[PDB]
């Protein structure tokens, strides 16, 4: 409260640890469902259906141009990568596999770097 802090956590390197993650997310090789964009012209059901998409080239372009103002909102937009991917493919298909072993893979990694 007013005057009233728990000590201060250092954050000075949450920048450049997320963008760690986010490399090594990037190079993992069931990373190619989520490098970019998925293209709304081109996939039926995808614009109506999934009301914020998200995927590592958006996130990449935020975290480089200040639109993370702290760490829990790049793990929000990394989550929502893999709850969209869940949302919208059978969990026995390729791209339903690739999200479950990405999401396994980032939540490893978090852990580590910051709990």
């Amino acid at each position: 409260s007013m005057s009233v802090k728990k000590p201060k956590r250092d954050d000075s390197k949450d920048l450049a640890l997320c963008s760690m993650i986010l490399t090594e997310m990037e190079t993992h090789e069931d990373a190619w469902p989520f490098l970019l964009p998925v293209n709304l012209k081109l996939v039926p059901g995808y614009k109506k259906v999934i009301k914020k998409p998200m995927d590592f080239s958006t996130i990449r372009e935020k975290l480089s141009s200040g639109q993370y103002p702290n760490l829990e909102t790049f793990a929000l937009d990394v989550r929502l990568v893999f709850d969209n991917c869940e949302t919208f493919n059978e969990d026995d298909s390729d791209i339903g596999r690739a999200g479950h072993n990405m999401r396994k893979y980032f939540e490893k990694k978090w852990t580590d770097t910051f709990k």
